């Protein structure tokens, strides 16, 4: 109460952008960026204050430029986040033909003593993961290679939809979740947004020295698009968890009792514990 | 309604020249400084900065140069380099290509507002000197110096093309602080970037008011005319693409302009007149 701290994060959609253009549908890229931006902030313990972006391409196609601006405006107002005037850059000398780079920045606020972080993490906390909606916005370079030459618009058995639909599903935002836990006074220690690098890289960040994580395999639902890509690209498991979120959209580190009170308010999965040592071992 | 102000900006292809010339030492200053000037023109005091760097490949060498640069730049203005992000996308960037982008957040206090509505006919135009092309016009620059020895000292410039062309975008924070602290009356300000004077100065002028600038009224950096010849560029084009020495232009009462020159380094380059656009007189 009365200790507001300005925080912020800056992100980019990533190579997923090339996948979207190819499939001729950037309608979701606006949510991919905003939602990814919202989560990097939720990991700190903050709420969004406003967003602004920097779009750069080989050639700012009037068509796709409008569809992008259209998308970002829908993603922000979807979260009640004020959208600020963003910029644009056209540099055919920097970008590959037809390429685009969608980046942005989200500013937020958090009460100092309620900032999430490794120093609040204690040994014995529960690892509560919030379900990802698919690949989200990391690892689409591996993806574009693996699906290179497939009929992205063709239905897939084991998916329940096509590659286009399953691979372009927007990055999922967990703002609604967090608010449910905040309004309920649920004790949260740390949190990790599982982006570039996967669970292995991102989780250890939310953990203090002398503390590693223990993740029980199969304790959470894995989007079907992952093992599919894996099989198609013959991608090893050790590499799957290093590139993809494997269904782990966000991992929460909090007291055991808190997870319980949380799973009654939010769609989550107890998937581990903070044990001595370091790094994240999959058990 | 947000109570703070913010702006995202990019360095432009100057990045490519710096990479090619083997020096990204000042790209952080270029980025941060461009952002700071954009907010000062609105009367905003800088609060914090965040950078976003992307590339075909994140050369460990360049990455540390840019990171160190950005930090010094931020340190110089006394603002925090809060967060940052890095991207490696060889499928998005041409080999060797990079893009330096970032976001600066600031805040406007009542005593420091600036806008087209405060500008009055008869106001003086006070120009703050640029350090060179700054961060606009490098598309033209690089094509004009192509084939040249960026390290071959030139007589006129008193240095090479690399030193004349890579000098960082100058930030005018210290100037605005002096002016703010002294309570000098200011109506509006224009940061001279893409499109030079003809495009940027009008953005700070109310409906039905234009500006007349005196040729030779302010110093024009040595590299500007040098390269105009090197590539036989028409004057009209120079002023359409480059700032020509006009780093930033303030529109303030004739009296406030006279006391301002006693506080900062600037020049009285013209006056606001009835009409539209900017015309060189």
């Amino acid at each position: 109460l009365e200790e507001p701290v300005l925080v912020a994060t800056t992100d980019g959609v990533g190579t997923k952008t090339l996948l979207a253009l190819e499939a001729g549908d950037v309608s979701g890229l606006g949510f991919d960026l905003v939602n990814h931006s919202v989560n990097d902030l939720l990991a700190q313990g903050a709420e969004p204050l406003f967003f602004l972006d920097y779009l750069a391409a080989s050639h700012l196609d009037e068509g796709v430029l409008a569809a992008l601006l259209a998308s970002l405006a829908e993603a922000c107002r979807a979260h009640g986040i004020p959208l600020l005037g963003g910029e644009t850059a056209e540099m055919p000398g920097v970008y590959r033909e037809g390429a685009w780079d969608i980046a942005g920045t989200l500013v937020g606020v958090v009460e100092r003593s309620r900032i999430l972080g490794p120093e609040r993490v204690r040994e014995g906390d529960a690892l509560l993961a919030l379900p990802s909606s698919g690949p989200h916005t990391n690892g689409y370079s591996l993806i574009r290679k693996v699906v290179a030459g497939q009929d992205l618009s063709a239905p897939v058995p084991e998916l329940g939809e096509s590659l286009k639909e399953a691979l372009l599903r927007p990055h999922r935002a967990y703002l609604k979740e967090f608010r449910l836990l905040w309004e309920a006074g649920v004790e949260l220690h740390a949190a990790a947004h599982i982006t570039g690098g996967g669970l292995p890289e991102n989780l250890p960040r939310a953990l203090p020295p002398g503390l590693g994580a223990e993740v029980r395999r199969g304790s959470w639902p894995i989007p079907p698009v992952f093992p599919y890509l894996q099989r198609l690209g013959g991608i090893p498991e050790e590499e799957m968890y290093r590139v993809f979120n494997m269904g782990l959209g966000m991992v929460l580190v909090l007291p055991q009792e808190a997870a319980e009170e949380a799973l009654k308010l939010v769609e989550g999965f107890l998937v581990g514990r903070v044990v001595p040592g370091e790094g994240v071992r999959l058990v």
